């Protein structure tokens, strides 16, 4: 009676590189059969001023995806390679393969989210 | 002034066929100098009982992502090839490229977003 097709054990969180817990994915690149692509991410409310992750690599290209209920509902820092920008929901922002980078959550209602969307099947 | 690593003018209304306006992206085949996926998708609050499209297909295999700050605090319908799905949130469904699909939100609170992910450039 589990759908193939559906799945619902979500998040699965993952051991990422400058994490202190587990990154919480919704797509991994072993479901429905093969993924091309992986996504992490989550809700930002609660990460207000709490970084998840010192800076980090993946071996993919990775596009953050910030998004509010309200424009402008939520704001993060990236850094990329010790340069700092700045997100304003909603926003997208090119993350190169083997960037060193991380965020930081500055504002954030309920409902905002980040995902980063990983371009490739490896971590 | 404008970093081309950070897109802002978000969404992107596209044309799509069996909607009746244009469908928000929020990552689109032209960024970035090209990009192997396509994103679109939002908030659910103010679509309860109001659905967006009638059926309608993708050339490309397609993910929906339901999430909602709250564990169920969004519920769609999905229909596949004329049978019905539910999802709660968290969830992801597989959406079979050729497949005629559409989705009614039955439930949401603020911050629900659904977001179809795209696994290919074309629409
Ligand atoms: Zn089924
Ligand atoms: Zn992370
Ligand atoms: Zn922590
Ligand atoms: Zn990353
Ligand atoms: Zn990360
Ligand atoms: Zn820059
Ligand atoms: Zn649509
Ligand atoms: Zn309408
Ligand atoms: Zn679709
Ligand atoms: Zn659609």
């Amino acid at each position: 009676p589990a759908d193939p097709e559906i799945v619902e054990g979500l998040p699965i969180p993952l051991a990422v590189a400058g994490h202190h817990q587990p990154a919480p994915f919704y797509l991994t690149a072993d479901m429905f059969g093969g993924l091309p692509v992986q996504l992490a991410g989550g809700e930002l409310s609660t990460l207000v001023g709490k970084p998840v992750a010192a800076p980090h690599t993946h071996p993919v290209d990775e596009l953050y995806l910030l998004v509010s209920p309200n424009k402008g509902g939520a704001r993060i820092e990236v850094q990329l390679d010790g340069r700092r920008h700045e997100l304003l929901s909603p926003a997208v922002m090119r993350i190169p393969a083997g960037s060193e980078h991380c965020f930081l959550t500055l504002e954030a209602e309920v409902g905002s989210y980040c995902f980063g969307i990983l371009l490739g099947d490896r971590l």
